[PDB]
């Protein structure tokens, strides 16, 4: 029995690069290695992939952030014939797109929040911003997502986004409950709470604004009914495969979709791991699943 | 001098359209302005070791290989700018299915229709909200149409082997018109009439009444800008009772100077060599506002 060549791709820039090697080690880790020939591959150029891909049968992507989600490593792949995990090009480069993913979710009358698409040059219509009203949440779509209380607010934080990006999302803020909602080839996973840690007196809970918890938790018979129906009609609406990760925010017993995640973490400590976890799916046979999963996958695409 | 690489390729007829398409290019990019690089991909990564040699990628790529988006994202990750659509736009714009739910929720008008697969179960109830005729085309790239559901079930099993996704339109039975876009400006029309005996196809620049003109720009133009077009663009379409249907968006279309882009483009007064120019000046402004 011939091992299957398995390359653990790595690379991108700064701290994306790092927690990127981070997943490529551990997934190195466990690989098992009867099943498996592994074959570090650690890219100093994205086009790298090229000529050190030449030695693989499949590639299980350790990538995190642009690199692996704009699309442009599964469409080098693709072109070389190469197997690889996740979402496909487009899918990718669609979900990553914030603007573009939201009009697909609500055209499939998935619930997301109201937003403003925003381009750098572009003149700002106070006329549907005020029907937004604030606090509003500003996201490039290097520099993070912000809330802004006020138009003064909003007019600085959009000239620090434009500087670096040439488009924006302006979100309508909704304060709920964070929960995150991962998929594996079309079966919707344990969903994941993430909230502020609190001190308790009795019943009364006092929050700790600093901080952040993730758990594991079984929703309301009813929402958690709509939760996955909402998760996987995302997971479908956007054309995504093998594994993704749906972000949500509840408020009024109605989850609303914030964003759809073709590359999630992949560490161990990462959100989607941990929901397999908790499904009884250890981390070796997740990264087993992965490749088993996404080669029937590149097969259906021909 | 400005080195501009001339990209062609792809397989089989496409790759043959590309290398005549190449060719016109090289022939009327003017040898003042430009060092012309004649660049012919056998396989399509071997781009990366071709286009070190390059300041500028200008596309005479056709069909899947260039509208994908993997030849715009490449470039993108070598630093090279190049010409047309970017990756994203590209590989939205050559998705039928998610090209017309963008479209649709922005309320630009397109034929109904519904999405449909090797994998899934052809699912009776849909289909007869459409009706008939409908009209049968592969998701991602004459006219293939069925009168009645015989035709179409067995269309799509033959399909099937082209494509694993598949779009099915309402027939929209109208005056077909191409429009053609630069830099977010429309250009003169297209009228494109069909005639076994004429009084095969005929393609002429043709004043439409002003009123619909004003349609059709408007339309034509928020295709464009939906599906985050740059550069050039054509969207076809068909026209019915004064309402304007969009058909398609092409972010690679026809580059031959009997192509519908040029023509249209010649119809304005921008000569073939000049139309070359704009695409290259135009790419290089879009390409450095994204980054
Ligand atoms: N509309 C909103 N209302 C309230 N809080 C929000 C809203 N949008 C985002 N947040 C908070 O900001 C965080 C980050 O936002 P978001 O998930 O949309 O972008 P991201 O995760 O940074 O994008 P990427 O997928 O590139 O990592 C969310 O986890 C949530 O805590
Ligand atoms: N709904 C419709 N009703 C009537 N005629 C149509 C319809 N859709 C397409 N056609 C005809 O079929 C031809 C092909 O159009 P279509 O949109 O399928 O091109 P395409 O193959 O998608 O283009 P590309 O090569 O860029 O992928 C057109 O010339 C048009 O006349
Ligand atoms: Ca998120
Ligand atoms: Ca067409
Ligand atoms: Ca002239």
């Amino acid at each position: 029995s011939n091992a299957m060549r398995i390359g653990v791709i790595m690379g991108g820039v700064s701290s994306e690069k790092q927690v990127s090697i981070m997943t490529g080690n551990e997934m190195i880790a466990n690989l098992d290695k009867n099943k498996y020939e592994i074959v570090p591959i650690t890219l100093n150029e994205k086009m790298d992939l090229i000529e050190k891909a030449k030695d693989i049968d499949f590639a299980l992507l350790a990538l995190h952030g642009k690199y692996g989600e704009d699309g442009t490593v599964q469409g080098t792949l693709e072109s070389l014939g190469i197997p690889y995990s996740g979402s496909n090009m487009l899918s990718s480069g669609i979900c990553m797109d914030k603007n573009i993913s939201k009009k697909i979710l609500r055209y499939e009358g998935i619930e997301t929040p109201d937003w403003i698409e925003l381009t750098k040059m572009e003149d700002l219509n106070f006329d549907e911003l005020d029907k937004l009203g604030f606090p509003l949440v500003v996201k490039p779509n290097s520099v993070g997502v912000k809330i802004v209380y006020d138009k003064d607010e909003l007019i600085s934080m959009l000239e620090t986004v434009f500087e670096w990006d040439s488009e924006v999302v302006i979100e309508k803020y909704i304060k709920g409950e964070e929960i995150t909602c991962s998929i594996f080839d079309g079966k919707q996973l344990p969903i994941i709470s993430i909230r502020h840690a609190a001190e308790f007196f009795d019943y009364n809970a006092k929050y700790d604004d600093a901080s952040t918890i993730e758990e594991v938790i079984e929703l309301p018979a009813e929402l958690k009914e709509r939760v996955n129906k909402a998760s996987l009609a995302c997971y479908k609406a956007l054309k995504c495969s093998v594994y993704a990760r749906v972000d949500m925010m509840v408020k009024d017993g109605i989850p609303y979709v914030m964003e759809v995640n073709t590359l999630p973490g992949m560490t161990q400590a990462s959100l989607l791991p941990k929901s397999a976890d908790a499904a009884g799916i250890h981390y070796s046979k997740l990264l087993d699943m992965i490749i088993e999963t996404s080669l029937r996958v590149r097969k259906e695409e021909g």
